[PDB]
């Protein structure tokens, strides 16, 4: 049996690469994006009622995932290389209009094709008795060079995004060598940082 | 300007107590007797693909609504079964597994459901404590259930024959109130059984008969 699916829309995302995408995205509220809905579902009628829903599940295609074991069985993990290649994420819904959802705390790559939107239903989706021994790091302290703080603010005004907060929230989640400069792309920016101490990240510069 | 298309195929099929949509409990995880298996098709029937699930109590299943608009109120504000791309998402309790079989508890899946994916439930990522949903179906309040001596005898006899908790499943689905009328007869199919009941009072279900 084969079943054909097609995207209802595509993600526009802060994240351009898989590296600094936080392992706990709901602790990164500055990780924002939009879901641009495709012409059939771009009518506000398809969204009515979501004004009373804070979080939504997105089923999507791992389009940048280019598999039965993972060095752990594939079905015991959330690996991106898996049969049928469908991902599942719960993100916070900040608002919506005809043909667009505003999202926060996302873990989705830019351009991600979305297959479905489901409202998060707490009594059904939040399993209090759930345990998982296979499944997080506490988080590293983040410090700013004075130059980078000014640059994050300027680009935050230009992009109308919480750039400084996003940089801090992704670096704090431990995306190892002293002296070496590291980098990541966020929106249209290149962010550089280093490890002055093994337990401290310092943001060097924000360019774009 | 052309629509992207992606082909998916089942990794396996669900074998389920439930044969019809009626009386499937609204809160399936409070119905541990709602049991079923996922029969995995090759090459996904190898024990290697399951290693580690011994440490995971609950799993997500992505599946096809194989038993078949935007108005439903909006389709994306609901968990309706008729939806674009026709993919369902349920979290079930994982009781155990072997090569090519998962034992599931608290399912809400129809028999024969084609499953597309298995994901481990990850509490820090999947359990949103601050989540709110006003448009959701409120969890069922609960109705009282009483048994005819005949129906309880048959339910336990069929429970031994089927080697399933038939009586427990009956009680757990009826206690969540499938939904009036007083002289009308209602039923639900469980495995190969037909269970019959009625409402002697508006707040009381009486199980009448179990046939099969
Ligand atoms: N469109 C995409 N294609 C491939 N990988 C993606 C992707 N979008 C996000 N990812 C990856 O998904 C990784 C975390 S897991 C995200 C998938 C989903 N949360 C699930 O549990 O199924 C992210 O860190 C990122 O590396
Ligand atoms: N295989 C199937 N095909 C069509 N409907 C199904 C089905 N399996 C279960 N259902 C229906 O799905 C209802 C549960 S709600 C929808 C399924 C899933 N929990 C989700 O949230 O996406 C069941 O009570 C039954 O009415």
């Amino acid at each position: 049996m084969t079943h054909s699916v097609s995207p209802i829309g595509y993600i526009r995302s802060c994240f351009m690469e898989k590296f600094a995408i936080p392992r706990q995205p709901l602790l990164a509220p500055a990780a924002r994006g939009t879901l641009e809905l495709l012409p059939p579902f771009d009518q506000v009628e398809a969204l009515e009622g979501l004004e009373q829903v804070s979080h939504v599940w997105l089923l999507f295609l791992f389009h940048q995932a280019l598999l039965k074991v993972r060095p752990l069985g594939v079905f015991a993990t959330r690996a991106t290389h898996r049969p049928n290649g469908i991902g599942q994420s719960v993100v916070r819904l900040e608002g919506f209009e005809a043909g667009r959802l505003w999202l926060s705390g996302i873990d989705l790559l830019d351009g991600t094709p979305v297959l479905d939107i489901k409202p998060y239903v707490p009594y059904a989706d939040a399993v209090a008795d759930a345990r998982n021994g296979i499944a997080p790091p506490p988080g590293i302290a983040v410090e700013w060079s004075e130059q980078a703080r000014r640059q994050a603010h300027e680009h935050g005004q230009r992009l109308r995004q919480p750039v400084a907060e996003l940089i801090e929230q992704c670096l704090a989640q431990d995306p190892p060598e002293p002296g070496r400069r590291y980098g990541v792309r966020l929106w249209d920016l290149d962010v550089h940082w280093h490890y002055p101490r093994p337990d401290l990240i310092r943001v060097l510069d924000v360019a774009g």
